[PDB]
């Protein structure tokens, strides 16, 4: 504990804000992650040497894709850090540990293609895992890395505690399958509006963590507009490449994956904010009131996409 991690003054202050952008210097991202772990968990949560070796193996198993890349992993992890820091009484020792690692690992070995494309392509992973195909692969990749020599960051846990934290990580990574989000948020909403929601109930906790994982995964819609707009180019770079691959299989891609429909992106975004993002951050704010700034930044970006649609802003 005599060797503490420190950030430059601007980063030290701004990393506490939900809308923090981790910057273009990839060599700083491991330091930013260790810093976040030491502050949300404790400097005794992990042996720094094992953690650093784990981080560099995770980085190596992210691919050079426009969006689902190492920078997305650290960005999702930072959103989870901001949630946990502003709700520090609500989560256990194992949960803080497990959720930051789950976020870092949540898209391991992503090739830029959705579960739908893997099913249509008849990819081997689709035979192995019929539902949440990519997400079950991301978890499998996480377990493989945890089992490399010198990479067991959980080595000081009991067998039972180790099993608990791997279960937290598995459920958290599976929760990032957006197909599961619709069901999960509806259940949470009904539970909140009937006053049945109980954070002491493990099945209830699992759902709240699932929604937190969705909120963290979508957190590009909660950045300052210039970040949100530039990130949309990377997201669509992947969608359109998948749409190209759907056309190569003789299948019409859905409109968001068709690069010929580029002029309808602003209306597509508006659609996504109304059906997915706003409801997500609304339900999260109901359950965890200090996450309000995610909802506020989402509503501000919704207003920016509307300004694009009315031609008061270009994209
Ligand atoms: C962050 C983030 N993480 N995800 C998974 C998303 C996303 O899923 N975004 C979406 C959804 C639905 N869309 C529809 C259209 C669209 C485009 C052109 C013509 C017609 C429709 N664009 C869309 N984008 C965003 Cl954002
Ligand atoms: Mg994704
Ligand atoms: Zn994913
Ligand atoms: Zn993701």
């Amino acid at each position: 504990g005599l060797m503490q991690f420190t950030l430059p003054v601007r980063l030290c202050k701004e990393i506490e804000l939900f809308h923090f952008d981790i910057g273009p210097f990839e060599n700083m991202w491991p330091g930013i992650f260790v810093y976040m772990v030491h502050r949300s968990c404790g400097t005794s949560c992990f042996e720094l040497e094992k953690l650093c070796r784990f981080i560099m193996s995770v980085k190596k198993n992210y691919r050079r894709v426009p969006y689902h890349n190492w920078k997305h992993a650290v960005t999702v992890a930072h959103c989870m850090y901001a949630i946990l820091q502003n709700n520090h009484t609500l989560f256990t020792d194992l949960e803080r540990k497990g959720l930051l690692i789950a976020c870092l690992c949540h898209d391991l070995d992503h090739r830029g293609f959705s579960n739908s494309y893997l099913q249509k392509f008849d990819h081997p992973l689709a035979a192995l895992y019929s539902t949440s195909t990519m997400e079950q692969h991301h978890f499998s990749q996480t377990v493989s890395i945890l089992q490399l020599e010198g990479h067991n960051i959980f080595s000081t846990l009991s067998s039972s505690e180790y099993e608990q934290v791997l279960e937290i990580i598995r459920k958290a990574i599976i929760a990032t399958d957006l197909a599961l989000y619709f069901g999960n948020r509806k259940q949470l909403e009904e539970m909140y509006q009937t006053g049945s929601l109980n954070l002491n109930n493990q099945s209830h906790r699992d759902r709240v963590i699932g929604l937190m994982m969705t909120a963290c995964d979508l957190c590009s819609v909660t950045k300052l507009w210039p970040v949100t707009k530039l990130t949309a180019n990377d997201i669509y770079a992947e969608f359109w490449a998948e749409g190209d691959e759907m056309k190569k299989l003789g299948i019409q891609p859905i409109p968001m994956m068709d690069r010929d429909k580029k002029d309808e992106v602003p209306q597509g975004q508006l659609g996504f904010y109304n059906a997915v993002a706003i409801p997500c951050y609304t339900t999260l704010t109901q359950i965890l009131p200090p996450t309000e700034p995610l909802l506020k930044a989402c509503r501000d970006n919704l207003s920016q996409w509307e300004k694009v649609i009315r031609g008061e802003e270009t994209a």
